[PDB]
C-alpha cells in the first residue's frame, strides 16, 4: 500500500531544541567571553546540525553573580554580550534561516541592583512589597540577639534570609544573597512578569524558558500566626544548619499555588498568539520536583494548562554510568507513563547546571544516548557540545567562578557542586582556545582534550559524533519518528531496544548496549523487526557501517554499541 | 487461521499458588483453632476456585510466639493443628484432586524451645556454633560494664541481641527473642536444611516457600577487626535506639552471601527432580527488598540459578488506595521490566504480614484487582479470603496476639503493627463463627461483615467476587493467557488497560478505573481491539453483565468498575 499520509505537528511538538550557554559558545571581540555577534556569526551551524530552535541562556544586563541568572534590568542586553542591536540582530538572521528563538530568565528572583530591589527596599511607593521582607522572629529570652524569621536554607547555602540595614527587615533569597525572591501573591510582581514577556514577544522571540519555578511561592505567614514556619529538619548527620539538606523544603518549594501562576502565564501566551497569528510562541518550564509535581506544570486534573512542557531531566536526574539496560527502560517509560494525554514528551541530557553527556555516563555511550534523544516520540532537547561529545573540562578551585561552589564548597569539596566543568568553552577546531576566541584568556579554562574533541575534525572525519548527529535530525523529518507507536523493552541487563513504527511506513529500531561488557541478543524477540534489515546508524566504533545489512537474528554488540536498523514498513 | 498450538508449561510458570493460613481456615474440632482435618473437609474449594496450587504457613511443632515463624522441631506437626498422620492424609488427598502442596518454614531462624537452641546454649558437641553466639563489647571506659556486640535493632523491636545467663554471651535474634537465628556460614547448618528438605520433600511436598532470606547472613566479625561492626544510624527523629528504623541495616539485611545459600538450595532441588522424576519440586523465596536485590534471587550474571521465582510484593508496597491508573502501569512494568529473561513472573496482593486487599485498596475494587493478578503474565497468588473480598477484621488491644504488636505497640499505636486483622477467621457462611468453627471462642474474633462477606452467600447471589475469581481462573487456560504477548498503558489518571493478545487466539482485554470518579475513555486508542466485543467478566457494582457487547467506542467505568472483554484473535 501507499504510504499514509500525516497532518503537520506545530513546530514546537517535535523540534530539536538546542541549548546556548553565550558566555561560552563563540567569542567575537577577543575577550575570551562568548557574544551575541559569536552567535550571529554560527547561526549556519544550528541549520547544518539540523536543529529547529535555540534557547540562550540569560543575556539580560546582569552584575554576573550566577552568569546572567542574577537580573538587574529584565529589558535590557548585558553589556558584555552585546547590544539590544546585536539581539534584534540575531532575532532576525535566525529567523530568515528558520530558526525559532527562545529567551531564558526566572521569574523567581532578580539581582539586588536590580530597580526593583533598590526601591522596595527604601519602601518606595508601589515597590515596598515587591519580594518577600520579614521582621526578625521575636527574641523574649535573648532580648537583642536578632533571630532571622525562620529556619529556611538556601540552595547555594547558608539561611534563605539576609539582614537590611537599610530596611531593617529581612529579605527571602532561595538562591544567592544577591537573588532576591519576588512576591508573587502580589499582583503589581505578576503585571510585572507579563510585562517583561509582552515586551521580548514584541522583539519578535518565538517563547521563553522560564527557571526555577518550584521555589516560586513559600508558605504565607497568616496561615501560621504570623510568622514564616520552620521547615521540618532532616535529621541527616552529613548536613548541619548552612547546608543544603539540613531541612525538607515542606513551606518553601513546590507549593500548589505556584502553579496557578504558570496557568495565568499560558492564559496570557495564548492570547498573545490568538492577538498576534505567526508561529506559536512557547513557554517551556524549569522545575526539579518529583514526578506528581513535574506533571502538575502541564496542566491539572480541572481542566488547568500550563507550559507547553516542562523539561523531563529524568537522564540527569535517574540514569548514569550506573545503570543497567533494564534501569534505561523502565526510567525512559516513566515520563511516558505520567505525562498527560496529549502531552509533548521531551528528554534532556544534560544542561550548564549538570555534569556533561559523556562525563555522567561514558565516551563509548555518546551515540546511543544521542540516538536515544532524537528517536523518542516528542522533543529532543541538546546542550551545547553535545553534538561532538563534549566531555566536562577540567577547573581548578582557583579559576572556578560559579557562586554555587564557592558559596558550598572549598579546595576539597568544590567539584561536588561546581557546574564550570559543563560551562567551559565550545570546541570549534584545534586553533588556539579551540576556535571559541583569539584569545588564550578565557572566561573559563579551554578543556585539555579539544584538538580530540572539536566540531571541524568531525566534519572531515568519515565518522563522527557530529555526522551521527545530523544522521538523526534528518530522521526525525520520517512520519515514523513524528507519528510513529513506540515499543521498549530490555533484551538483557546490557542491551535494551527501541522501536518506531507506523503502517506502511519504515520502522526505524534503536540496539543499544549500555554495558562495559559484550553482548549477544536474539533480534527476533524485537517487535516489528524482519530481516534483512539495514543500519542507518552506528555509534562511531562499531563493525557495522551506515548502510551494512543485518540478516542474521544472532547478533553481537561491544560495550557502548549502538545501532539504528531501517526495516519494512509493518 | 485456525488456532496455533501452544506447548503445555510446568505446572509452576502458571499456576494459581493459594496461601492458606491453617489457624484461621478451618476449626474440624470446636476448639476455634484452624486445623489439618478442616483443610483436609475443605480441599474440594480449592477445585471449586480453579487453584492450582496451596501453600500453608508453618504447621511444624512451635510454641506459637509468632504463630509457627518459631519452629521448635522441623520434622513433625504442631499439636493443635494435628499429627504427622493427618498432615500424609492432607498430601494423599490434595494430590488425588490434582493440587499441588508446597511447605512453607523460615530458615534464618528456631525457636529458643527447639533441641538446637537448647544443645547449643550449653556448648554441646557440634551445635556450638549452630546460633550467631556473640561475647560482650569490650568496654575499655570501665572494664567488664557488660555492652552489646553491636547496635543492632530486632524487626520486632529492641536489641537483636540477646544476653544468655547460662552460656555468658549474647545471641543474635533478628525476629523475637525467641527466634534464634543460625549462623549460615556453619556447615552443619547448611546440612541440617538439606535434611529438612529432604525429609518432606519424601513425604511427597511439592515444594517450600523459604520465608525472610534477607535476613540470613550479617557482617563477619573477622572482617571488623573481630568484633560486629553497628549499623548505620538513619537519624530520623520518630526513631529511638529501641525502634525498628533506628538503623540502616547496611550489615544485616541483603547481604551478597545469602544469594549463594538460595543457588545451594536449587542445586539440591535441581538434583531431587532429577533423581526422583514426576512433577518439578519447586521452592519460592520470601524477601522485601529493593528491585535489585529482589531479581538476584532468580540468579546472578555468572550463571547461578535460585528460586523458581521470589515473591513479588509491589501490590502491597507500592500501590494503594492513594494510587491512580498511571501509578497502577508503572509499578506493574516494573517487575516485568527488570525480571530476568525466561523468569517467570508472580503478583501477590496479600498475605498474612499485611492488611487485607480490599482494606489496603477499596472495597469497590476486588474484582479489577482480582482480574490483574489473574490476566497479567506468570502465576497468580491469592491469600485466604482475596477470593471473596474479606476485609480486615477489628481486633482491640485485649485480643491482640500478634509478637510485633505487643512488643513495638501499645494501647494507641499497636494497630500500626498488628497482622492479627489479616488473619481472622476464613468466613464460610453465615452460621456461627462464620462457620470457621462450631465454637464462638475463636482464636482470633471473627470480623463483624461476616453476615455480608462470606463464601456461601457469593455461591448463592447471581453476581460475586467468588464467581468472577472463578471466570478468572478458568480464562487462565486459553491459551491467550499462558502464551499471550501482554501491552499495559494509562488511557487518563483514573483508567488503564491490559491487552494479552496471541495471532489466531482471542484478544483479552482489562480495562479498570481505579480512581473514586466515573471516567470516560476511548477504546479506539486500546491496541489489538475490534468491536463489538464481549463482556467476560465485570466488577460486581458494573451496569454490564457477563455476554454483554460493547459496540460504541466511547465507554464510562464508575469509580472501581472494571471489565474484562473477549475480542476477536488478532
Ligand atoms: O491568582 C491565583 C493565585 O493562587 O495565584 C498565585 C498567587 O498569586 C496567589 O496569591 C493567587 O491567589
Ligand atoms: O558456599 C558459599 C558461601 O558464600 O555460602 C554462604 C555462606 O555459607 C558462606 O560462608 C559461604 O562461603
Ligand atoms: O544547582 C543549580 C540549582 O538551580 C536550578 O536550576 C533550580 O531549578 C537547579 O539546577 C538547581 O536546584
Ligand atoms: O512484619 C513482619 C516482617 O516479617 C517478614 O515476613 C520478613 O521478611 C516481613 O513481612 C516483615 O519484615
Ligand atoms: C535556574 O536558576 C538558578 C538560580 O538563579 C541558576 O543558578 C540556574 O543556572 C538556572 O538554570
Ligand atoms: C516470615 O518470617 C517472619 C519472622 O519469623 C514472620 O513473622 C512472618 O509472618 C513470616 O512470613
Ligand atoms: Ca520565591
Ligand atoms: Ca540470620
Ligand atoms: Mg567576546
Ligand atoms: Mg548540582
Ligand atoms: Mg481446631
Ligand atoms: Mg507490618
Ligand atoms: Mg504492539
Amino acid at each position: 500500500p501507499p504510504p499514509t499520509e500525516v497532518i503537520q505537528l506545530d513546530w514546537w511538538k517535535n523540534c530539536v531544541l538546542y541549548q546556548i550557554y553565550p558566555r561560552s559558545f563563540k567569542d567575537s571581540d577577543g575577550d575570551g567571553i562568548g557574544d551575541l555577534k559569536g552567535i550571529i556569526s554560527e547561526l549556519k551551524h544550528f541549520v547544518d546540525a539540523g536543529v529547529d530552535a535555540i534557547w540562550m541562556s540569560p543575556i539580560f544586563e546582569s552584575p554576573m553573580v550566577d552568569f546572567g541568572y542574577d537580573i538587574s534590568n529584565f529589558y535590557d542586553i548585558h553589556y558584555e554580550y552585546g547590544t539590544m542591536e546585536d539581539f534584534e540582530e540575531l532575532l532576525d538572521k535566525a529567523h530568515e534561516l528558520g530558526l525559532k528563538v527562545l529567551l531564558d530568565f526566572v521569574p523567581n528572583h532578580a539581582s539586588n541592583e536590580s530597580e526593583y530591589f533598590i526601591k522596595s527596599e527604601a519602601r518606595e511607593p508601589g515597590y515596598e512589597n515587591f519580594f518577600i521582607w520579614a521582621d526578625p522572629l521575636p527574641n523574649p529570652e535573648n532580648p537583642g540577639v536578632r533571630l532571622p524569621p525562620s529556619n529556611w536554607v538556601s540552595q547555594f547555602g547558608g539561611s534563605a534570609w539576609e539582614w537590611s540595614e537599610k530596611r531593617q527587615q529581612y529579605y527571602l533569597h532561595q538562591f544567592a544573597i544577591q537573588q532576591v525572591d519576588f512576591d508573587f501573591r502580589n499582583p503589581a510582581v505578576k503585571q510585572e512578569m507579563f510585562n517583561i514577556m509582552k515586551f521580548w514577544l514584541d522583539k519578535g522571540a518565538d517563547g521563553f524558558r522560564l527557571d526555577a519555578l518550584p521555589y516560586l511561592i513559600e508558605a504565607d505567614p497568616a496561615d501560621h500566626e504570623g510568622r514564616y514556619p520552620d521547615d521540618p529538619l532532616s535529621g541527616l548527620t552529613q548536613f548541619e544548619s548552612h547546608q543544603l539538606g539540613y531541612t525538607i523544603p515542606l513551606y518553601t518549594k513546590d507549593l500548589i499555588e505556584l502553579y496557578d501562576v504558570v496557568y495565568e502565564w499560558r492564559e496570557f501566551l495564548d492570547e498573545y498568539n490568538k492577538n498576534h497569528g505567526g508561529d506559536t510562541r512557547v513557554v517551556f518550564s524549569q522545575g526539579y520536583a518529583n514526578v506528581s509535581m513535574t506533571m502538575l506544570y502541564y496542566g491539572n486534573e480541572d481542566g488547568a494548562i500550563g507550559a507547553h512542557f516542562p523539561f523531563n531531566f529524568d537522564f540527569i536526574t535517574d540514569l548514569s554510568s550506573k545503570s543497567n539496560a533494564r534501569d534505561f527502560v523502565y526510567i525512559i517509560l516513566r515520563w511516558l507513563t505520567y505525562m498527560p494525554y496529549g502531552g509533548i514528551p521531551n528528554w534532556v541530557f544534560g544542561n550548564h547546571d549538570n555534569n556533561r553527556m559523556p562525563t555522567r555516563f561514558r565516551h563509548d555511550m555518546v551515540d546511543g544516548l544521542n540516538i536515544i534523544n532524537m528517536l523518542l516520540p516528542g522533543v529532543a532537547v541538546t546542550y551545547q557540545g553535545e553534538e561532538i561529545g563534549m566531555r566536562d573540562g577540567y577547573v581548578s578551585w582557583e579559576d572556578t567562578v560559579d557562586i554555587e561552589a564557592c558559596n558550598r564548597g572549598d579546595p576539597d569539596t568544590y567539584h561536588l557542586y561546581s557546574r564550570d566543568p559543563a560551562r567551559t568553552p565550545y570546541h570549534w577546531d584545534n586553533s588556539t582556545s579551540a576556535g571559541f576566541s583569539t584569545s588564550t584568556n578565557t572566561w573559563l579554562p579551554v578543556a585539555e582534550d579539544y584538538q580530540e574533541i572539536n566540531l571541524a575534525k568531525q566534519k572531515e572525519t568519515a565518522r563522527s559524533h557530529f555526522k551521527n548527529y545530523q544522521a538523526l535530525t534528518k530522521l526525525r523529518k520520517q512520519a515514523t519518528l513524528s507519528h510513529g507507536e513506540y515499543d521498549i523493552r530490555a533484551l538483557s541487563d546490557r542491551t535494551f531496544y527501541l522501536v518506531r513504527s507506523l503502517p506502511t511506513h519504515d520502522t526505524y529500531v534503536l540496539l543499544f548496549n549500555v554495558s562495559e561488557r559484550r553482548d549477544t541478543v536474539d533480534l527476533g524477540r524485537v517487535p516489528h523487526l524482519t530481516l534483512p534489515a539495514t543500519v542507518y546508524v552506528s555509534s562511531i566504533h562499531s563493525a557495522r557501517l551506515a548502510g551494512h545489512e543485518i540478516t542474521s537474528s544472532q547478533l553481537s554488540l561491544e560495550a557502548g554499541e549502538a545501532l539504528v536498523l531501517k526495516a519494512q514498513p509493518i
